[PDB]
């Protein structure tokens, strides 16, 4: 119903202006005539998911590249998209006017915008909080009389992620995840450095550990909050680091199979959160597939372990066939879900490029990797940042796709926002990664899913400067003549029966 | 002879200071009696490589820690080791006065000091460089007319390498690494960045760069410096990385183990340099086993490949066991180097922390890990650096075991010196790895070699705060009753017949 309003900071694309009275928005979702596909078209010239049609032919001839739909080859499900509700995420949201505040949910939440699904949740302060604390800073607490949510949660996140789902129309999963445990139950006594819980799993401090996964969950019960998963603890490797300059727990794969089998699983398991999904790993991909073997092939861990969650930041040096694919076919029944991404964290980069093409395009050729080999959903890091990428209390400052200008009144929706949108709007819970098949080698990204009802949805990007004709065979329904611009994105839907 | 000069610049231990009059040194070795051991202790307190001796006796009892030399369990055999020759690191050690030169020198090289016979020396520029440059710096000259050697090499590394040649009794393996090729040789047409070879092995581009080692050993051949090793390329997966901030060359490890088989095997085996050994990889342990699976199973690539070098930077997350130690199973013919390590080189680090007992002891237990973990040799990264942690043309300043102070013609040997000197100096070429065996759960990193004369060397370090007393057995001379003082290294040698 409302078209972007771009501008541009210098970069190589445009962000799309969004104010109290303005954001650009979709009309309701419906599928097309049988016979006819819906294309969105996303371009570095300034298109927006623009939406246009075609018309499904009975027929096709020519040499050109041909994409063969595969619906029979069926691979994994997909859970979702979504991103996090941080400290720093929530002070940006909050920091609009409220109907800035409800144009910036609907953009993420809404089928007036891209139907995020997922929402990762921080237990406590991490990187992207202006505060340091955990729930139960009061020492030698082991029974945890004293655990309680502060404001960052009761104030801010609660209210953030209930609003979140009110304008949501399809079942949004939570998702927890830790940095630290209280200071009182770690070998280093602070939040940061070099540090694991004290002791050995099965003791009383890795108890009181696992009994804080209960009450952070009762504690968000309380505020009517449930839980779809917890990770084991983000980044484990992070506290293996001296030095390691923000919110961390070290733990081996080792500690982390003895903490679930010991700990964390049988807490969970005899807790009123029984159905609660634990994933582990929370770390580089490149860590897999060795903490796959090292936790699963104990029969008392991978018995508590739903999934593997992965981040992104280590990808260049970690070929998915080599780690993504290996754990898959070692653990099939084990799935893998991304639970962490974002640009502009390098030294040498600069935090927010407002506009930049190459950052969409960072995410979709992810996104894409992921689908191809078994993930089951992807996750952005900030729902929101300011113009410098923070607030961050060690100025860890990043990108995110929504930036939010308090002095305007105005947030500023990226090319990463899109990109992520290109999959979070068309690919609903239960989607089932089919095959598709290149008649010759080509330089595009292209990923096929089967919607639960049996719809079809394929997205294209094209991360070359060459325009790319192509056709699309559905072997059942018939052939897509259409063109992949260079620097575009496309995703195209039609109805199988 | 002489001792140690500490001076504390106010962290955990002292420095010991040079200038053109004085420096530390040891005497020649009086080989103490059979019965007899040498103990050689470094402590934070302030001990230097002090010589102290004890009696061997026939017979033991306690139930304090003994440690069993296995001489009849046999591993690997030592290379040895050593640092590199960057343009940084010439640049220091030629801002001394001749004698301070030949006093830093034969701190490192002479039987006086600590007997490294390793040099590593960069093939043109690297971040440890104040001008970018390669040696072939004109375009498109395929056939390499215009390579050359600038005056980096001909007035500053030349040079030095013979004389520390000259002043080494032990003979010096030299070993070279690129960083970049030339920029008219890359996809990016920079010298970093994201960015490989162009087009595929196989072709002119990796024909070219192929020849440029050979025309890099001819030159150096003219000075008569002859190479032990070359590695295919420093850090391959650095140029992999997006803004890659310094000089790079990526591979996948498919596209080096193409490289190899295809041109810079055959072109080395079919030049006078046949001989040069060729290592693979050049990079993180964590990248093992999947990279030595990737080039060592193509025959072609395999008949090479003598070693795999090693880098330490992302040891934190990759266990010496599922990384070295599965590589050895797989390939136990193909030798494991360590080619890289320095401290300081975290974004949260001070440089340069003169007296660090800290940066001493990790470099200490590297060495112990990588040894009982089949490792041939360790090789430090700068010789020296000046006080800020360079020069370095992107300021990316890290620690070395020598610091330089032109203003008072003064170098400080810190604690990373001794305790590499514990094994450099005891440990030369030819040394064989044996089996030593703890009678209990204990704190301390110990080693057992024998010296190719068939004397024992044995290195304990303490990285806790608790003195431990101790028993080292060997059934062929009996037992050594000893202590390893909390925060120390200890070296022992004894003679076996
Ligand atoms: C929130 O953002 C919206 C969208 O930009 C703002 O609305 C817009 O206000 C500008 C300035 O009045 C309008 O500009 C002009 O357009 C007309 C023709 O369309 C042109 O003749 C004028 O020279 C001028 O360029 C713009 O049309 C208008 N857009 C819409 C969709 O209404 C709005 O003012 C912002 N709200 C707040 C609270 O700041
Ligand atoms: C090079 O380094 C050496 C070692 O630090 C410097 O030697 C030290 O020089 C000072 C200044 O002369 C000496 O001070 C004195 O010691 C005598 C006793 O021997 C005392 O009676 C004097 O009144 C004075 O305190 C110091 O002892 C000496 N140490 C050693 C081990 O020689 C040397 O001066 C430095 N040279 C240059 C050119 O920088
Ligand atoms: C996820 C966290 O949980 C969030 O708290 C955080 O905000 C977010 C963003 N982020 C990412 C980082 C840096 C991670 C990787 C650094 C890394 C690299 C990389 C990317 C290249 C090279 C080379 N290295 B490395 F040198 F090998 N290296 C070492 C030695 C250690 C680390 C961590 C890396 N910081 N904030 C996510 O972290
Ligand atoms: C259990 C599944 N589910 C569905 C929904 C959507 C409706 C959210 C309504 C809501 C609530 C609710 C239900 C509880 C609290 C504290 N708030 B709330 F106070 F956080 N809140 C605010 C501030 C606004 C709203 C609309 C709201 N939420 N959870
Ligand atoms: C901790 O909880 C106990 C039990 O309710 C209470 O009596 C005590 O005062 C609390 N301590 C704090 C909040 O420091
Ligand atoms: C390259 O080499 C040729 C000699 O073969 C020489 O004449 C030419 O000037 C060289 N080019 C440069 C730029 O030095
Ligand atoms: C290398 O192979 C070539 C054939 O291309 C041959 O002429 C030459 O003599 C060989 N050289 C050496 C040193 O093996």
């Amino acid at each position: 119903a409302r078209p972007c309003i771009p501008k541009s900071f210098g970069y190589s694309s445009v962000v799309c202006v969004c104010n109290a009275t303005y954001c650009d928005s979709f009309d309701p979702p419906t599928f097309p005539a049988l016979g006819t596909f819906s294309r969105y078209e996303s371009t570095r010239s300034g298109r927006r998911m623009e939406l246009s049609m075609g018309p499904i032919q009975a027929n096709h001839t020519g040499t050109g590249l041909l994409l063969t739909l595969q619906p029979e080859q069926k691979f994994q499900k997909v859970k979702g998209f979504g991103g996090a509700m941080t400290d720093a995420a929530a002070l940006n949201i909050l920091a609009l006017s409220p109907p800035a505040q409800n144009l910036l949910l609907k953009s993420y939440f809404s089928e007036e915008g891209i139907g995020y699904n997922i929402i990762r949740v921080p237990m406590a302060s991490c990187d992207f909080s202006i505060r340091t604390y955990t729930y139960a800073d009061t020492p030698d607490d082991f029974q945890l009389h004293n655990f309680s949510l502060p404001e960052e949660d009761t104030k801010l996140k609660i209210p953030l992620i209930h609003r979140a789902l009110q304008l949501a129309q399809r079942p949004v999963s939570l998702l927890a995840s830790p940095w630290t445990s209280p200071t009182w139950l770690k070998t280093n006594g602070a939040v940061n450095g070099k540090g694991s819980l004290k002791g050995q799993p099965g003791d009383i401090y890795h108890q009181t550990w696992a009994r804080y996964f209960v009450k952070f969950l009762d504690a968000y019960a309380e505020h009517k909050l449930q839980f779809w998963a917890v990770t084991a603890e983000n980044e484990p490797s992070a506290g293996l680091l001296s030095g390691y300059p923000f919110q961390c727990l070290g733990f081996t794969p080792e500690h982390q199979r003895d903490f679930i089998a010991r700990d964390l699983g049988p807490t969970l398991a005899n807790s009123t959160h029984h159905n609660v999904r634990l994933l582990m790993l929370d770390d580089q991909r490149l860590l897999l597939p060795h903490w796959a073997k090292v936790v699963l092939t104990d029969p008392e861990a991978a018995k508590y372990v739903h999934g593997i969650a992965v981040h992104w930041y280590l990808d260049f040096l970690a070929p998915a066939k080599a780690t993504l694919g290996e754990t898959h076919r070692l653990f099939p029944n084990t799935m893998l879900f991304a639970s962490e991404a974002c640009v502009g964290s390098k030294f040498w980069e600069q935090s927010v490029r407002l506009g930049s093409w190459d950052r969409g395009m960072q995410y979709s050729h992810s996104i894409i990797t992921n689908l191809l080999y078994h993930v089951v959903g992807w996750t952005d890091w900030n729902l929101a940042l300011n113009p410098e990428g923070g607030p961050n209390w060690v100025r860890n400052f990043v990108d995110s796709p929504i930036i939010v200008d308090i002095t305007k009144d105005t947030f500023y929706k990226q090319p990463m926002f899109y990109h992520l949108g290109h999959f979070s709007k068309f690919i609903p819970e239960g989607s089932q990664r089919v095959g598709l098949v290149a008649s010759q080698k080509n330089d595009l990204d292209a990923v096929a899913l089967m919607h639960p009802d049996g719809s079809a949805v394929v997205v294209v990007l094209n991360r070359s400067s060459k325009d790319v004709p192509l056709t699309i065979k559905d072997p059942a329904v018939g052939f897509l003549e259409t063109i992949s611009p260079g620097y575009s994105i496309h995703t195209y839907l039609w109805r199988r029966q």
